[PDB]
């Protein structure tokens, strides 16, 4: 458990945390495992845009996906509504650790402007949440609900940013960038976009359309 590098105070001796940080890590790196989840997010989209009578290229559809990323994320206990600033604008660490702090979903670009992805983080949070879903294994069978509050918040938490170590907890988990895998939102972003065995096609075209 290289996360534990990550942390001190309660949170280094918090085993249950621990171990819930260690399957999420653990399945983003199993890109195998996190495609099962990105077919069934493109299969929910897909459904959702079929019976509004909408195309993947359609304005209305980037809304569509918005909406199903704040469903998924609400059910497991998140803000309703992701946050960004006014004009896109980064917020200060502090200020955006404060946030996910308090259970808010924000846009990438509120931490750091990227030319790769918007949502990529509230994605890479719809992949576990729908994994946990499928197996409750996964999360070692805390209420879906839970997830927010057990793991999520906790990543805003200053116990999660051991100084000793170049890498927040939030950074090994979900932003470690250079990782050939969907720890990295650059990586997962371009996964998508590409889509090469053309299994999420109709989350691709959304998702380049905006």
């Amino acid at each position: 458990n290289p996360i534990k590098r990550a942390l001190q105070g309660e949170l280094l001796q918090n085993e249950p945390f621990i171990q819930l940080c260690t399957k999420i890590e653990n399945y983003l790196m199993d890109t195998e495992a996190v495609n099962e989840q990105l077919i069934e997010l493109n299969e929910q989209l897909t459904m959702r845009l079929k019976e509004k009578g909408l195309k993947p290229g359609e304005k209305g559809a980037t809304k569509q996906l918005r909406t199903l990323i704040q469903e998924i994320l609400t059910e497991a206990g998140f803000r309703e509504g992701m946050l960004q600033t006014i004009g896109n604008k980064p917020l200060a660490a502090a200020d955006f650790m404060f946030l996910v702090s308090s259970g808010f979903m924000l846009k990438d670009s509120s931490l750091r402007a990227s030319s790769h992805g918007e949502l990529t983080h509230a994605i890479q949070w719809c992949l576990i949440i729908l994994k946990r879903k499928k197996d409750s294994s996964f999360l070692e069978n805390i209420p879906t609900s839970e997830i927010c509050d057990r793991i999520y918040k906790k990543l805003g938490h200053q116990d999660s940013s051991n100084p000793n170590y170049p890498f927040t907890c939030w950074d090994v988990l979900i932003d470690k960038l250079g990782e050939i895998d969907s720890r990295s939102p650059e990586w997962l972003s371009d996964h998508i976009q590409n889509d090469e065995d053309q299994i999420f096609p109709v989350l691709r075209e959304v998702i380049k359309n905006r």
